[PDB]
């Protein structure tokens, strides 16, 4: 067959059909969407959109219009099953697709909260459209909310919940917030950011029960014993890849949709790509699953240009951002294993940059409210050239020249 079928209409599968299209491709291109709306955004979900008036489709990534003019076809349903070796795609419709090549964009879904009463009404989460939306119109009508697990998403929504007059208290099992992804100079920052503005944190400590009255919310049992009163819980401890199709058709699977450097599954005609797919790394000699815009968007543009022509190993450098309240945060490069830390700017001045290295070499930048030192690294990473630690702490060092 020539069709193209796309699973997932989140970032990566719009863009793959996007740049396939760009790219000239000559067969045709159904772009499966599972949710009831255009293809949309995902960024202002925890952010802008939370403090909009609730435009149903100002989140969309383009028109109607637009799908219809690039012969991409967008069906609303869902893949539930794959017959590889019939080459076709098992809607839950009951219909069924024949496919040259297969797209995998499912992204990931959320992990839920494995606690008592954790499925109340008002125990949300924070990663759809619809999600968002009820959040937006709950916060009205809710004086106090717990917000478990100290990720991006939960810090971004934590700011605004509390802009909005709403008692706030964040629940991390970490001794420091957003743990995961950032060196302790962010976490510090962010934490004295928070709590000035009157959000209680909490670290070391597990949500182990969801205390309730008849049906309706009133705190958060933690694992020391102690629980916090709320009348509203968001959670954020995590999501979960959606490879469950996948491996039930016998592709490898693990924390991701198994893929090599070419965005490949054990079976050509199928490839995986975004927050679903866990791929082998060229760049840094190992397989991975990142989760961010430019990594779907750098993944989609990878395998658009493989299904057209030149087949070349993935190498979209990482990068990714977060705006939590009225501070800006910009992380380029993986600083996993990092070794020393050199700030650059001011704490103080609430502008400056945690140049991370591992041993003696620049491997990220993370910049708040500095997008300078952002494009710095953004243009030096790639090449694989650094700087020195003393030299990012020199202000009088400058970034433009080094970089050009
Ligand atoms: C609230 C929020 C804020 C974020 N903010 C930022 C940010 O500021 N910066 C940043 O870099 N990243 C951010 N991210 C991460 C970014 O959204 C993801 O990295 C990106 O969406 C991943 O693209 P994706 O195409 O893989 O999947 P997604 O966008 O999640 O889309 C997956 C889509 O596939 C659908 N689907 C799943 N299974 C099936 C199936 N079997 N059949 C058909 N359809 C299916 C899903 O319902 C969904 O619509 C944020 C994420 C969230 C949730």
């Amino acid at each position: 067959n020539d069709t193209v079928l796309i699973a997932g209409a989140g970032h990566a599968g719009f863009q793959v059909a996007v740049s396939l299209r760009q790219a000239k491709y000559p067969g045709r291109i159904a772009l499966i969407n599972d949710e009831k709306h255009l293809p949309y955004q995902r960024p202002p979900l925890s952010k802008a959109y939370l403090k909009s008036g609730g435009d149903p489709n100002s989140l969309m990534f383009r028109p109607e219009k637009f799908f219809q003019d690039q012969a991409i076809e967008l069906i609303s349903d869902r893949m539930v099953s794959i017959d590889r070796e019939g080459r076709k795609l098992l809607l839950a419709s009951g219909t069924a697709i024949e496919y040259g090549h297969l797209v995998l964009a499912t992204g990931a879904r959320n992990r839920m909260l494995d606690v008592p009463n954790a499925s109340l009404p008002d125990v949300l989460y924070l990663r759809t459209l619809d999600e968002s939306e009820v959040l937006r119109q709950r916060m009205p009508d809710k004086k106090h909310v717990v917000v478990i697990g100290a990720g991006f998403i939960g810090l971004e929504f934590a700011a605004t919940a509390r802009a909005k007059g709403l008692e706030v208290d964040v629940v991390e099992l970490a001794p420091r917030v957003m743990a995961r992804v950032v060196t302790p100079e962010i976490s510090s920052y962010f934490h004295d950011r928070h709590s000035g503005a009157g959000i209680r944190m909490h670290y070391g400590v597990r949500a182990t029960e969801i205390a309730a009255e008849g049906d309706r919310v009133t705190g958060v049992v933690l694992s020391d014993g102690n629980t916090l009163p709320c009348d509203l819980v968001v959670v954020g401890v995590g999501v979960i890849p959606n490879v469950e199709i996948a491996a039930a058709a016998g592709l490898p699977t693990a924390a991701g949709i198994i893929v090599d450097q070419q965005l490949l599954t054990s079976d050509p005609h199928i490839s995986a790509i975004g927050d679903c797919a866990l791929f082998e790394s060229v760049r840094f000699g190992e397989t991975m699953r990142v989760e961010s815009v430019q990594n779907a968007t750098d993944q989609a543009r990878c395998v658009a240009a493989r299904l057209t022509g030149d087949a070349k190993p993935y190498d979209g450098y990482p990068w990714f951002w977060s705006d939590q309240g009225d501070d800006k945060l910009q992380i380029v490069g993986l600083t996993a294993g990092f070794d020393q830390v050199v700030i650059r700017g001011s704490v103080a001045e609430r502008s400056f940059s945690a140049f991370c290295y591992k041993a003696g070499k620049l491997i990220g930048i993370e910049s708040v409210n500095r997008a300078a030192d952002h494009v710095f690294g953004r243009k030096i990473l790639p090449l694989d050239k650094s700087v020195t630690p003393e030299q990012a702490a020199d202000l009088s060092f400058d970034l433009k020249k080094a970089a050009a």
